[PDB]
């Protein structure tokens, strides 16, 4: 399947990256264990229950096991299990897995496309550490439950809403994280369904929710009669004309995911394209505002789990892209940058409970959700990514 054509703006100023010293051992070692630190006092408060999608006033709240964001928690507690090998934090996380395998087996709160964001970073991470049984069959049972949502006219996984609707026939640019979910199920059953699923869902959203200049579009939808590509819409962000930075960044990380499993070089081509686009609209300590029309003196929050989201993507792509590709180091440099600026800037300090891993996230701005505090997907991919500099990390994804 053909990709159209993108700009790929070249990275404005590179020494902006090129110039910085790369993270050393001791400062990512000393980072994780922070982290953990946090990670041991909020096992104490939230106990067998998660974490709510953002902070308030920088403490989260606790809830049960039916939001979009509960995995996050869990794979929080496998990459610190990683680290560590603290049997006591197997112990909670495989509680975890049992809870989602019984949202599963139920089917509670799972009538959307999140299926992996859930799964994935629980029950799928701990299959890649253990073997665990009963995490490998909620897996399974959470990628059917995902596979519930594809519609053959457009090919792709349908968002949250009534299924063949026309004013909801659309998919929203987070599912790229999703199909991982999808790529695994065929690679545990040899079911070419669930890869069908996953390709014709890639290339759909490649199409048409990432535009011409290399931006993204949050939703973009299709015609439920002829499966005919629509219109995009740019959700979540300050304006019409404003770049909404975790949708960028969520095509940063979805991109080389999925060509892991593809080896499509035109996904190599369209991330050049986004990455490029969101280093280029950087501030100068590289840590994305909320949206990334805004840079320094705006006033305007950050949203670090955008730039959490992007160095975890560019870190996977460089694992593909050509040493040759005359920007491969500008990339290397740029995530260490970006990192450090997340450790030594933006990250917790203040060891009390309920607090989170990472501060100065926007969850969604017009609807006042989370707006400059911490939340669980950047806790998360910023964890991710300092596991990911320190180890060859094993991808729950």
């Amino acid at each position: 399947m053909k990709i159209k054509p993108v700009k790929v703006e070249s990275i404005e100023n590179p020494k902006r990256f090129l110039n910085s010293r790369l993270l050393t051992k001791i400062e990512v070692e000393e980072a994780i264990e922070k982290a953990l630190k946090q990670l041991y006092i909020n096992i104490d408060y939230f106990g067998e229950e998660y974490p709510t999608p953002a902070t308030f006033n920088n403490i989260y709240k606790v809830m049960d096991n039916t939001e979009w964001t509960n995995g996050f928690w869990t794979g929080c507690l496998w990459l610190a299990y990683e680290y560590n090998q603290d049997k006591k934090l197997k112990n909670i996380a495989h509680k975890n897995v049992l809870s989602f395998l019984n949202r599963i087996n139920n089917r509670i709160a799972l009538d959307h496309h999140d299926l992996g964001f859930l799964y994935t970073p629980s029950c799928t991470a701990e299959y890649r550490i253990n073997g665990d049984v009963k995490a490998l069959e909620a897996t399974i049972k959470a990628a059917d439950k995902l596979m519930e949502r594809y519609q053959e006219k457009g090919g792709f996984i349908q968002a949250w809403g009534e299924l063949g609707y026309k004013e909801h026939y659309r998919l929203i640019i987070d599912c790229l994280l999703n199909i991982q979910l999808l790529f695994f199920a065929y690679e545990q059953t040899g079911d070419e369904k669930y890869r069908q699923v996953a390709v014709n869902h890639f290339y759909a959203s490649a199409n048409n929710v990432v535009r011409d200049d290399s931006s993204a579009f949050h939703t973009f939808y299709f015609d439920p009669e002829t499966g005919e590509p629509l219109k995009g819409v740019t959700r979540q962000g300050y304006s019409d004309e404003s770049s909404w930075a975790r949708g960028q960044a969520w095509g940063i990380y979805g991109i080389p995911l999925s060509y892991r499993k593809m080896k499509d070089y035109q996904q190599i081509i369209l991330f050049k394209g986004m990455t490029n686009y969101f280093l280029n609209r950087l501030p100068e300590d590289k840590v994305s505002y909320w949206d990334l029309i805004f840079t320094d003196g705006s006033g305007q929050p950050r949203d670090t789990s955008a730039t959490a989201t992007a160095v975890c993507g560019i870190h996977e792509m460089l694992k593909y892209l050509p040493e040759v590709d005359p920007d491969k180091e500008t990339y290397k440099y740029a995530m260490h940058t970006m990192l450090r600026s997340l450790i030594e800037q933006y990250s917790n300090n203040e060891l009390i409970a309920g607090r989170p891993l990472l501060l100065h996230g926007v969850y969604s701005w017009h609807s006042g959700k989370g707006v400059d505090e911490g939340n669980i997907w950047g806790d998360y991919y910023y964890l991710e990514a300092l596991i990911r500099f320190y180890k060859d990390w094993e991808l729950y994804w």
